[PDB]
């Protein structure tokens, strides 16, 4: 017998874990219990803070909502209007030293002539192209050169993406792309070179509101304080080091031994597959690819800059800088970095030479908070990336030379991306019903690999969704079917169902 | 307050309020309640028998189940292997004196060679057509002809259909068809034509299950038996008159009054407007187009004819008949018509002749079930149609002259088919909405209306996901997205779940 | 008897005749000789001047020419240099206050944006549809919209069509345009826009020379006069009234009769069938279409106005004009008006006041022509039209309501155009057949009616191709097939041939 | 100064040369002389006889004309009714044991059920892509495939063409075969594949004349009849061995010297290169490609066997025989082998065997015409070819075993077809106008190398353009066009032209 018997253990408190957990707690049905290795909750939505007071979420985080379901338990954990603050997306690519707002693509009309010119011709040949095309594109590669022609692909598409994913273009498949890759009208984009016109609204994140204190690990703080204490086990006390498949039993590192009859594991699966030592799960997991990602902070003395304004999120397509992303991470929120009062003195300048006096002065302050990817395809030099960025904030006009930096931040989180690779599907169809039959719910970014169903609001859903499939016989609608989850409001789950409604008479 | 109080009622005994029930009994939550005008569960899935012992089912009624959970409801309440008889889905239209295989357009090898030019003819201006296609149908018409091509919509698919629906492909919608693109698989039938083959559509592994006893009707007797008995009213006293849709009220014929927190009703929903005494919902149901069918059985001396075969159900796209489907019913289980030591006399012949013995004979039998369309666009003379029938069977060289009729069966469903009209969907998203915001979901073949989503397992379905919308914050995947549903196989939902599981 | 019996009688001296006779001279084989009602040879070919010494051509004249023989006639006429002028094919599309160079939609840059908008989306509709197109247009008006798109055709080749034709472009065929494919040039024209530029299709090669003196007009006299004078009979002595073909018999005015035995009718062949006295084919000839030709000249007080400048031909599509073309004819040649120190008095300003002195002033001058079209479908008012085409200048901005006008000119020509109907060929084939089982080559501008061969150089080469038919057996390439001579380099036949050099031996 | 000197000189008496002669005697202007190698003309044109009496063509020569001018010369030379035969074409071709009507690709109805989808499937492919197409094929194969599916292309298209050509398909270019190839319509085809109905009509060739003696040679030698001998000189007498370009002499095999103004040149225009001793010129047309023509005659015993029939020409796809065509050159004419009641010797049966006796046997016979083609990329064994026909006519079930043979003939023609390489019209267009620029018209079917215009109509009218063209400017039309030539009816030029009708009187 284990020290611990549960009829649904979760593994893991990401968001992911988190949702199976507030479905069960809601559920109030079968017995569960949820595990971490981290004292704190949150996963990939946690948020450090460096010395210096100043917050750094782990890349770009920004909350948009597919589900009612999600929006009540954020609501119900944040419940305050104070708790929030709203933001219109200001968000551009960095072009020919100037802005181009998102998507690049709808905007060929901010690009200089020559290129507008490029742009054009190419999306003319897609139009014709497209125009009797009978079969559908394979890679992303493909799928950009139909629906943008050569030179949006050449100019942007192509460079951008390798600079992110952190692999070509042509190694990864297209159907993940319905809700993150604006196809372009050639009406519409040549209508707006003609008029000068912008369009900036596409996508599903044109609106945004983020956590007023904490950054976005808050959100997650909270939401794991509304569950059962003696329900959850983070820590130490929580890490997972074994899986025994076929005896329903979990080993923690502190030797407690947990007897399941439904499992529920948000990591990753090519660590579970470890902890299972299950050498046929561990081979096909290794045929999975993904890419790490490097978060650096920058902490700023001065007031916002009027170049910077009230930008959120920025792509850096270009070669004078190693990152293809910051976010302005001091605009999401007062409280993401210290007070104007708050003394600290300037450690470097921008141009990296040291400062001319060492004493500690007042703010106010500004952040910045860079993405630079890393894969077997595509090195980094970890050694030197915290001053590549500083001079590619500089080599971008981000920064001035002058500019005094007083705080900095660096780490590299090893499972950032769940590449969508064109192998990705081949092998998840073994990996995921092979678990399936031992009553393993692998379920995540990292937990089942779907990028497409991959941000906060999908990851809570598939644990959702996963408890409802062993409680309910619910359909795992996010997990097996992005484009249809993505493409309607999903209203009909709520914190509060008829179920909750009925026993309580 | 109401006599009776429920948290979740069920107004209908048919399919969908039977799996709404099936489901609700599942649960062992809410409390609930299920209501019938019949004394018999089984609405439009019911069967009927002649004084003679001929059983007819509501037409033509052969289950493809999308789903494991209505499998297992039958799988329980039918669980002997004896319960239930196999068959291919043997099927054919009658064309030009011929027997032509389904699917048509891969059989046309039967008929002359003239004839089949043209067919080709046509069916490469659809392909060439659809080479450069940008634009989906908007009408069933331009789909079947995008599909087949001139010549080969004209012999079957259009006027097969008008017999059917009883309006013109021209003003029905054509997405309730599902996603697959309108266009011709040129090879597959002009390979056919040239090796002069033939291929139906079955074989070994493409069967449906009937039920050996009680035709169709016994399923949903037997479904309905695995109900508490205390929770179902169904009957006289069953019969739903009055719907006070504010006051969440419910009024029985008898006077019996029902208060519901949520009500699932599985009626025609331009009653349940009426019920409701509504007038804005009246007038946007009486703005649903439906057909009425008439059934028409005939049972027949003698062992089963050569001609006939395995035949199953057969399609009449042509004018010599007033029936759009007939189904070989003796076929479908020994048990639809007596036993060939019954004894039975001669009413007529099939060309109408009087029997030269009035004298009880044996058998064996067999028996016809066939299918007649009515609507506004189409009139049905109620007084001539059995007889129409009749000689319609030795038109379409199914009964000879000669042949002895030993009983007749006659009865037209009022709501027979909802018709995907270019309207409906335009009406739909007006009168559904509005009967959600009073908590009612209106679920069903005239429930919902969506003929694509029609079948016994959609309906059931449509019944069981009602509940667990309301239950368990389900999404209500067969109502809304036919193709998600149609599509795939749908495993996840069973009638043990883990939360029965995990209770006991 | 006959007065004068020759193998081949010509005709018509305008220069489908005279090209007939040239050809005829060189061979110098078979006898011949060549008629004319006027004592000018030319046709429309030919040139007037008014009493103040303003010439005007019948509407504008442009040589291209596209054979060898014609060069070498024309030079033989007019051998020095100094016999004429070089000038760059300039031309512009009157639209919205503005001159766009042609062609029209290369040059869309410097109409409003909302416009160039509709301009683009249509000619995308018409790339997208060219794309798929497996049929050829059936009427002027298809072949318009498939090359141009919908809005493009409704600003200019659509009403201007109308304006020259005087029938809509739904009522004309499109084969008299020639083989290449109805489809729009799409990235041209958007490359165009793009870049805000305009660009008309001249330059130093793309040239025209035009005669020094006496206007196209003295071409045609300097070519029939390197005819032996007493082959010619020009004037009241050399109209023909009367055609007896079964008896292959010609009788002129005063009386006089020719005999031939191949006849080459350069006079309309609806007149040639009523000379005829051939009621068939005077039914036939009836079923065919044409305009007439309203030329109007204005001569004008002044230097060149800077703006109008290098131009030379002009369109007008809109209704503010009467007119469809003008012509700056004092760019042509220094000689087409009076020279500065000629004194002419002001006849009139161009909003239509009296001058405020009667006097004889002096130059410089410089003169407009312009192109009113006439058919049963669209009538023109002889007695307003100077008038309406002067309020036209000024509508246009061509002249300012202060412009002197020192002359002016206006004559009807009553065949201008052949149409090219939708029922031109099937009624030319009819004819043609008829008139040749009887040893008559009707050929010319509406000798054989057909437009696309119709400028001067094809008309002269019509009555060079049936001679060289006539008497070598040659095929008549020009008659028959338009695409065929236009598309390709033509320089085998010249005015020296190998026969004329080996006979010299 | 040479022996002698002509305005016009031609060499060749092929068909080429002796259109050139018919129109310069026609003409009757400039001075000319024609000189051939042979004492008999005719070129590829001409025939043999065998010791036994049978006669053979070079290769099957079947007579179908587009020119009247062609029309004329041969009813002058050979004026009777009974000089001439007439004959329906019919032809086929050999596939799995039966004979598909020509052309094959329009009676895929003859062909096996089995055999009949595979073709059908492919002509399907094809129609739907040609649908959408906007690009021409490039090559041969191209165009087949794109015009008839792979099925046709695998079954016939590609083996019958390497045995004709004796270059494989892709090698070859697709402008040449408008008249040569018919393209198949998919509904037609179909139509007839479920009718069982065949189309035998396609092609310019469906009906033809032959004459009546001496096989096609026999024309020729009449047409030659008709020039005065004077101006001819046949035999090794006439033999050029040399060709000075810029001398404008030519020096025959007896050391005669002629000088020229202008040479017409009908001999292969590789032989003309090394006769000018012009190395650039040699190295260009080594460029060219062609094949060799093995031709092979068999003459046998007996009355027209009833499987034989009225074939005129068989088509032989299949390795199981040498020849890719075989002519029933008895059926053409009962004068082109010996009367039954002359006594022959059996030489050999058609299974190899010797013959029992010498005795000579009377008939009748009937007679086998035979190609196979020769080329660098298909050699042909000389000393067996015989043989290996012979059994191919058994393989092909043309002879029973027993056959006995009477007499058989072989003979190799070095330059038997101009191969359409895809190298062969920028080498052309280095070529023809060189050789232009020292006035040499080098034409006809080695002369100017192009297999669309190499018929002997075409030929004829190649010789007589290029008079033309010297004497009268007259456009080389059949050389430069041959797609409007063939699509038209030739009849302005005639042997009697208006010319001499005039001079005449
Ligand atoms: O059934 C047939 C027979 C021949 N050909 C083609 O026709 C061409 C010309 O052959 P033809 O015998 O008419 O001319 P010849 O070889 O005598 O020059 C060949 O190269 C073949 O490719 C064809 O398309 N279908």
């Amino acid at each position: 017998h284990p020290d611990i018997s549960v009829d649904v253990l979760v593994i893991g408190a990401g968001p992911t874990g988190l949702g199976a957990a507030k479905r069960l707690n809601q559920i109030d049905g079968p017995s569960w219990m949820i595990v971490d290795s981290n004292e704190t909750p949150g996963g990939l939505a946690s948020t450090d803070v460096t010395p210096e007071g100043f917050l750094y979420d782990v890349g770009g985080h920004v909350i948009f909502s597919h589900y009612k379901y999600f929006d009540d338990c954020l609501d119900e954990a944040l419940p305050k209007e104070d708790d929030w603050y709203t933001h219109q997306r200001i968000s551009y690519v960095r072009c020919q030293g100037q802005w181009v707002p998102y998507p690049f693509q709808n905007n060929i009309s901010m690009l200089p002539k020559e290129e507008q010119v490029k742009c054009i011709d190419g999306m003319i040949d897609a139009a014709l192209e497209a125009r009797v095309a009978n079969t559908k594109p394979k890679t992303f590669d493909e799928w950009i050169v139909r629906m943008m022609g050569t030179g949006i692909a050449d100019l942007f598409m192509r460079p951008y993406n390798f600079k992110v994913w952190a692999v070509p273009t042509t190694k990864m498949q297209c159907a993940w792309l319905g809700e993150r890759v604006a196809a372009p009208n050639l009406k519409a984009v040549t209508t707006n070179v003609i008029l000068g016109k912008t369009a900036g609204n596409w996508g599903p994140n044109a609106t945004f509101r983020f956590p007023a204190r904490g950054g976005t690990g808050g959100i997650w703080i909270a939401v794991a304080n509304t569950l059962p204490k003696e329900k959850t086990r983070f820590g130490e006390k929580g890490k997972v080091t074994k899986v025994n498949a076929n005896n329903k039993t979990v080993t923690l590192q502190d030797g407690t031994t947990i007897g399941y009859k439904k499992l529920v594991s948000t990591m990753a699966v090519d660590f579970l597959a470890e902890a299972m030592n299950d050498q046929e799960l561990v081979g096909l997991t290794k045929q999975l690819f993904y890419s790490s990602t490097h978060v650096i902070g920058v902490g700023v003395r001065g007031s916002r800059p009027e170049r910077i304004g009230d930008k959120c999120w920025l792509y850096f397509p270009e070669d004078n800088c190693p990152f293809y992303r910051a976010t302005i991470f001091s605009n999401y929120s007062p409280y993401n970095q210290p007070e104007a009062s708050a003394a600290l003195p300037t450690m470097q300048l921008a141009d990296g030479s040291r400062p001319q006096s060492t004493e500690a002065k007042e703010g106010p302050y500004w952040s910045i908070m860079l993405e630079v990817s890393e894969s077997s395809m595509k090195p980094v030099n970890q050694e030197t990336i915290l001053a590549d960025c500083i001079q590619g904030l500089v080599n971008t006009e981000m920064l001035k030379p002058t500019d005094e930096i007083v705080s900095t931040y660096h780490r590299r989180f090893d499972h950032g991306y769940p590449t969508p690779t064109l192998e990705r599907e081949g092998t998840l169809t073994q990996i995921l019903p092979k678990l399936q039959d031992k009553d393993i719910w692998s379920r995540g970014r990292f937990g089942s690999w779907r990028y497409e169903v991959g941000n906060q609001d999908h990851s809570f859903m598939l644990g959702v969704e996963a408890v409802d499939n062993i409680v309910n016989g619910a359909v795992e609608l996010t997990l097996n079917y992005p484009d249809f989850v993505n493409g309607r409001q999903n209203t009909e789950r709520r914190l509060v169902d008829g179920a909750q409604v009925f026993a309580k008479s």
